[PDB]
């Protein structure tokens, strides 16, 4: 239970932990 790509208050493409876009599951940094 997260939100996703639709509008821009708390709702973000990869705002979640598990289940999210290619760049956010690929190695970010820290």
């Amino acid at each position: 239970g997260c939100c996703g790509p639709y509008p821009n208050a708390a709702c973000h493409p990869c705002g979640c932990k598990v289940g999210r876009p290619p760049y956010c599951d690929r190695p970010s940094g820290g």
